[PDB]
């Protein structure tokens, strides 16, 4: 039983909630591909639904693109529609740029950074799984705060 095994286990949870939530993207992208909704309407519906999802103690999902611009953020909604390339956490970690570089290399993975908790302002350590949804150029993310 390795260190690698312990970390693989804890983060599988995060991976699996993101995979679950990404089925909404899948569903709506299918409606686009079939011609039943426009892309932008499929997008907006998918975001609306993912915005309300929660698990555990108020853990949530966000979506940013590869530019990176924030597409949907349920707890920091004033980031929506903004270029988030210049955001850095207190350790100097370039949160969204790193997420983009990660998914461009591997598709998905784990990243650690500091971020406020919902309705708070103090950046707290967080470990997130991010996953590229390729047809729309969207990164879907969720993570868990160290406490």
């Amino acid at each position: 039983q390795t260190h690698e095994d312990l970390y693989r286990a804890k983060s599988e949870k995060t991976m699996h909630v993101v995979q679950t939530a990404s089925g909404i993207l899948t569903f709506y992208q299918g409606l686009e591909a079939a011609g039943s909704m426009t892309r932008e309407a499929a997008q907006q519906q998918a975001l609306k639904e993912i915005k309300g999802l929660r698990y555990s103690q108020n853990d949530y999902f966000w979506i940013n693109d590869l530019r990176p611009v924030m597409i949907m953020h349920p707890t920091n909604p004033k980031l929506e529609g903004q270029d988030i390339s210049t955001i850095k956490d207190p350790d100097g970690f370039a949160v969204f740029n790193e997420m983009v570089a990660l998914v461009k290399s591997k598709g998905a993975g784990m990243v650690n950074y500091r971020w406020p908790k919902p309705g708070a302002s103090e950046p707290v350590k967080k470990t997130s799984y991010v996953q590229l949804f390729q047809p729309w150029g969207w990164i879907l993310g969720s993570g868990v705060y160290v406490d």
